């Protein structure tokens, strides 16, 4: 019901910009379409989609979780814009490896890692 | 003053413990030994530590804070269980790599990059 209306309005939102956004900023281009949701429910739609693996989730340096749907369902990782939240798709084999061996070396379960490189594009650059 | 000497407190609070605390957890701690430090100092101290490079920070899977102060000055990375919070100081030099040219061959300035491993450490495993 308001569920998957909500979801997919939320999930359309975030295919209509390549940056990644913070839930109030999401919230705003909702309410710019008229939408009625809340910042609490967007909030937590994007939560669940996270968890589902159906947008990637990342903290910017004020500790802000920021979201992105991204192209591809391949595992991956990013290189961020802490200026404007741009951002490139990368996969990094050797990192993944090295990830797996010193878990699997330290006796460690239920591995996860995370892994994000933050920087300044060019055109934030010249601000 | 009042500044140097609750530095001093939490800085030395951390040095108790080898694991990842949050900063309620600290405060908890500074609590026990008779301290009159309040939340919000304790976490602002801590996160003016982690600015100076006096202690290592990273988020849970639940997005809270957490502190270690390590043993090393070195550049590393850590391993940590998600259950208990203790950890593994850890290098990577491919990966230092990797994100250096990934970054620099996208044209990003200011780089700056974050790697944590995630896992449960056999003793928390048998719950
Ligand atoms: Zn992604
Ligand atoms: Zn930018
Ligand atoms: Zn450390
Ligand atoms: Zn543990």
């Amino acid at each position: 019901g308001r569920a998957t209306r909500q979801r997919a309005a939320v999930s359309a939102a975030l295919q209509e910009v390549e940056e990644f956004r913070s839930a109030q900023e999401l919230h705003d281009m909702l309410k710019h379409k008229g939408d009625a949701v809340g910042l609490t429910t967007v909030y937590r739609t994007l939560q669940s989609l996270a968890d589902a693996g159906e947008v990637d989730v990342l903290r910017t340096a004020e500790g802000e979780s920021v979201y992105r749907r991204c192209s591809t369902g391949d595992h991956h990782h990013h290189l961020v814009c802490r200026a404007c939240g741009k951002a490139v798709e990368v996969e990094g084999p050797a990192v993944e490896k090295w990830a797996e061996a010193i878990a699997a070396e330290h006796g460690y379960v239920n591995v996860a890692h995370t892994v994000e490189i933050f920087g300044t594009c060019a055109d934030c650059a010249g601000a």
